[PDB]
């Protein structure tokens, strides 16, 4: 029994990172094999700056061992840092670019030492609710996947409401922002429906079950009440996920569908799920699976 | 700016994880140095729980009885003895990933990371808090007993906790790593209950002060209290005691955000007698207790918004 925001373990990623300094900025790195990778806004015209730069101008220090920088190059907003020495750390990995409403671990570091480790998602307006400080930029976002790690994501900026947008690990960002300062801010978000309805399983699954009605109703009736409050639309793929759970549970996606409907709009009434009195949307349907089957890495 | 529930890297914690077996029976240990810490339920059956004597069931184990598997290899036990409710397992290898470490026993109110394991492998990492009736808010499964709650300050690992039991309200119990339980529980299986549980207080209060860093004042009135009197109200609403300690443990976030301690209780008796009214502080309509005020002071920034 339980029901916890969980992370991965993250010491496969705490022998990755690396501190980067240029000039005045200080910020992370991820070292793997003899490549460390970073925000390229630790050197705006990037290629007219970067031509300006000698590998000896990046000082890049892993623990207390000073790397040497042999190369240099820029793949879109991530600055690629060719060093001497391979991180002997260095584990099975693959970079992956995820959706919105996929979650991930983030290992939160500072000066190249990791802090703390914490769960969150990709909300569907492409930024993340993260916790981070100035001086965690180029701190990253994983998964794993038996022994694999699948990172993900690469701090790179704080939004105006506290909010924060970043990169996949090919430079690439998540969202419609750049790499400046700018006059830039989230869009409106949405609820992630899909995840709604997975934590609300893991509710039933957990023995909270007062939410649970005799009614049923069509996906189309089910998305015209949904987007009257800023919830994402559930497509049949959403359906088809969720399937595992309905068939362990007895209760069918629609049947949910049809529960969540009332809570919508009558609340909970002096009432909670698994300890809380809002709707939580950071768990998706495999992450409610792992939690209630405990899957090892 | 923002505010999670962080737990601490797990991989000094990760590296120690080991797997026990005891014939029928499979949970997880700790090994640094070399000594194996286990919960010592792994020598009993289900029937032995009602009334196990440990010390006799002992007796009859010789080192060849325990098999200790770190990853791949499997490790030999040279030795073992029992330390109140843990059995610690001598083998013949050192840990080469053996942490600094420190053996710690927590307060309640106290939070602290858990590194859930099934089969001496990790499958998870959260952070959560020794509730004041001793219990933990967990979230384990069956084969998770051995997992271990600590703190990372510095670069030294304080093992706090050794997962031993889920009680009947889905909680979980365990004890320290000399083996002494927090609670008046017993690794025994009887009628034991999970005692009423209280909020902490000073921690609601740790996380108000942080909501203000944050730049949300909304909750904040022009009342003040006497701790006394703040006392008499949070009594009514299950919530601990608030000490002088506590009071002075909460100083420098005070005179960091500009409020006094009992001008900060006063918002929270307003908050328990009006509830939020449609509003959330730090993403959240209730009011949390799982953050120390030395937590708010490590994950807040050191300026005001
Ligand atoms: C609060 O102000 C800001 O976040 C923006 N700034 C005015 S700043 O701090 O000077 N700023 C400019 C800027 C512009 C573009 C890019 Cl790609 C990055 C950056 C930086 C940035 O975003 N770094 C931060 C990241 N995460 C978390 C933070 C928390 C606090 C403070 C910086 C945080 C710095
Ligand atoms: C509803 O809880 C249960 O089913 C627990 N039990 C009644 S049990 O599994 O029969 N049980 C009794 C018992 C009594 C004392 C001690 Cl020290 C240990 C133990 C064991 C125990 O507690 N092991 C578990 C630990 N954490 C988490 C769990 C989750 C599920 C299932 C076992 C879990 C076994
Ligand atoms: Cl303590």
């Amino acid at each position: 029994s339980g029901f916890r925001k969980m992370a991965f373990p993250s010491g496969k990623v705490e022998g990755c990172m690396v501190q980067v300094t240029c000039g005045t900025t200080t910020l992370n790195g991820l070292w793997l094999d003899d490549v460390v990778y970073c925000p390229r806004h630790v050197i705006p015209n990037y290629e007219d700056l970067l031509i300006r730069k000698s590998n000896h101008n990046f000082l890049v220090q892993a623990g207390n061992v000073q790397l040497r920088v042999i190369g240099h190059s820029m793949q879109n907003c991530v600055l690629k840092l060719k060093v001497d020495t391979a991180n002997p750390k260095t584990p099975k990995y693959k970079f992956v670019r995820i959706q919105p409403g996929q979650t991930f671990s983030v290992l939160a570091c500072y000066n190249g030492s990791p802090s703390g480790v914490y769960q969150c998602a990709m909300r569907p307006n492409f930024t993340i609710k993260g916790s981070f400080l100035n001086g965690s930029c180029g701190s990253v976002g994983f998964n794993i996947d038996y022994d694999c790690v699948s990172f993900c994501y690469m701090h790179h900026m704080e939004l105006p409401t506290g909010v924060h947008a970043g990169t996949d690990l090919e430079g690439n960002f998540y969202g419609p922002f750049v790499d400046r300062q700018t006059a830039q801010a989230a869009g409106t978000d949405t609820t992630i429906t899909v995840n709604v309805l997975a934590w609300l399983y893991a509710a039933v699954i957990n023995g909270d079950r007062w939410f649970l009605n005799r009614f049923t109703t069509t996906l189309n009736d089910f998305n015209l009440v949904a987007m009257k409050y800023n919830y994402e639309p559930l497509t049949q793929d959403h359906v088809d996920i969720l399937g595992p759970l309905s068939a362990q549970t007895g209760i069918a996606v629609l049947d949910m569908c049809a529960s969540l409907k009332e809570l919508l709009q009558n609340g909970m009434n002096g009432r909670t799920i698994l300890g809380s009195a809002l709707l939580e949307d950071e768990f998706t349907p495999f992450d409610v699976v792992r939690q209630c089957s405990g899957v090892t890495f």
